[PDB]
């Protein structure tokens, strides 16, 4: 199924019938960072498997729902269970849910992920406002836009210079200052490792040389599809380890440690993003 | 359809029947840089769609013809409408037209493209003679030769050390000196970004660190197929912007600006390449 | 055919019926470096084409056998004819033979390859004990684990920090010292170039900047599958040229020169690995 205008329209039609909500904000939350979705008010939960043309996700299993409702007086749509390219999903499968958001009315997309720290200033538990990226899959002919261009959504050759909105970054920092946790908030450049192996010690050393501050396995595909069709983006990484320190000290990286960091910061991240949604410009 | 000896032979048979021309020079021209093809003498235009085993190009649309005839007394074959890998074409689809050129008798291939400047010496409107490359798709298991080797055309493991012929570079510079535009002509290393997003500001900064002078989304696949089967190459980039300056000044990159640069240099590039063809060794 | 638990079990069942050997050591030997396999004692040769669910290898041709037997009193299984990803094999085809080794009882995998030297200390004929890697295909969404995770074999997100066992490296060096060829033995970081073109002169210069000591087109996919399912690895490169010197002196790289180096070191490498197998811990 191609992520074209006709197919995205059919999915949006189903959703609008079922939900009644016209959202102008979208959210995609990282693993262990989805509590906010359970607090959406007057909400409607739509399993992906029920929506025409949505990608099949049963081989991976686990949760996969679209959730619509209200937060802070604002109308939002959330993806509960994101699609990652290391699972084998195609370019068309990743892109279709974001293009459906566009047809539903989304103008701003907020994204969180868990990532490894490269910059020596980063500790476990810190947050990084993403200000740019290095897309190794894109340089290597696995960009999410490889294929025919869908002209109704955007141009053949997108410019990513303003993919990460500066005013949204400034609003997120302002709110952290108001609640006295700005000492946790950094900015930086995100390297996309296709994955699913964690970056090796020598890959981490290479990324430090190349100007990367953070490394992870998600987010860049969604950012590019959003930028192509004119949706503004704020993306925030939660740092689970510093891979450069771990390489110097021969310390292991593992998913169990990652999820414990997520639990430690989940409630603060939920409160932060609730306020961001409330404060977004009108 | 595999780009093998049998399938390329069937395409060449069709062409030879229709055209009568036995070319020993091939040309592939960049977008907005194809005026020379309209001035081929005693010419024959063959739509790709008519040629056995040529790749299907109707999803992308736009022009796609093989043109045979004479320039400056020399017999040439031109591709009018090149195939780019960011459109989703396979390794076999890119390679088959170059291997057909080989069977038709081509010994020299001249290639132009539009590209972004990385080296701080490069301005919009400059030309770069390509002397080497950094192939990010090739390092990342998307090389144009991934697949079974077609032994009749070349070896399993090609050496690219002499892919860009030095004497052809020297002849191109000599002609620029004769016509007093050598101040526009540089040499440099080309980075292949699979695309179709332009290089991000942080990718541009990375390429500067890694010794790249220019970045673009074409040319390297054709160069590798030509080198594999023993065809000499001259490749020239027309610079449309300096991405490092644009990153420092927060200035946007876009296809409209690119095509205006192409129009500004099209007639000079046509005259230059006409003389190169005329002067090629016998 | 997916490299899952059911399919690997069916292959292992065939093998166990035919061979009687329960191996706890596996070997994968580089091209021209396979003489040891001909000296396996009380051996059984099983063509890949006869084994249920093994990948089809007839397009590439050439030898493809599993060989079981004894070396130095130890029970081993060897792959005679390795699968390389530049031939077009899928992730599932590369992984299935290593997962079969796991089900057969393999706890240690010894691997050799031929490679190019980047570090200026490396000469043709030197050996490099691999201590880490830079996986360009993995960064670029062509990692061998892209796809659904096979949970019975290992975790969704493997850590590669200890992929190259330190004690095995120390044993290999100890044996070289006992036989007075330690002056040939280095350690270093391996860059995986998907291939099949040799690294270009400018790619070689880039790899030097990024901390790579050696570059080649194999080994990293097998190492990752082995690490995922808990098999210890020793990997050794035989250096056929120094690509940085060749770039400075405009000297060519070619498969014929490579195989002559292999012949020069084959008998010493055979003796070295025979002793390593004999000395492996119990
Ligand atoms: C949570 C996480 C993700 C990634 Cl890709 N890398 C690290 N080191 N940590
Ligand atoms: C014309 C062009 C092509 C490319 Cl790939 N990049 C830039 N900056 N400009
Ligand atoms: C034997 C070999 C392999 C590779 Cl990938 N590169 C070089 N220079 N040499």
């Amino acid at each position: 199924v191609v992520a074209n205008y006709e197919n995205a329209s059919m999915a949006a039609d189903y959703i609008k019938r079922v939900s009644n909500v016209l959202p102008d904000i979208g959210i995609i939350c990282g693993s262990g960072l989805g509590k906010l979705i359970e607090e959406i008010e007057e909400r409607k939960v739509i399993p992906y498997i029920n929506i025409p043309n949505f990608p099949k996700t049963t081989v991976a299993g686990h949760v996969g729902n679209l959730v619509l409702g209200s937060v802070g007086g604002r109308k939002i749509v959330a993806m509960q269970g994101r699609l990652h390219m290391y699972e084998g999903y195609s370019n068309q499968e990743i892109a279709l849910p974001i293009r459906v958001m566009k047809l539903l009315g989304v103008r701003v997309l907020l994204i969180t992920n868990l990532a490894g720290g490269i910059n020596r200033k980063l500790k476990s538990g810190d947050f990084v406002l993403i200000k740019g990226h290095i897309n190794f899959p894109g340089l290597g002919l696995n960009n999410v836009l490889v294929g025919p261009n869908q002209d109704e959504f955007g141009p053949r050759f997108p410019d990513l210079s303003n993919a990460y909105d500066r005013l949204l970054q400034q609003l997120a920092l302002k709110i952290a200052q108001e609640n006295d946790f700005q000492d946790l908030v950094h900015e930086g450049v995100y390297a996309f490792n296709g994955g699913p192996t964690y970056e090796s010690p020598d890959e981490s050393n290479m990324l430090l040389k190349l100007g990367c501050d953070v490394v992870g396995m998600s987010t860049v595909p969604e950012v590019i599809i959003a930028c192509h069709c004119g949706i503004k983006v704020l993306a925030v990484s939660l740092i689970a380890n510093n891979s450069i320190l771990d390489a110097e000290n021969d310390v292991s990286i593992n998913h169990e440690k990652v999820l414990a960091v997520a639990e430690k910061r989940a409630d603060l991240l939920q409160m932060w993003f609730k306020e961001i949604i409330t404060r977004l410009p009108l």
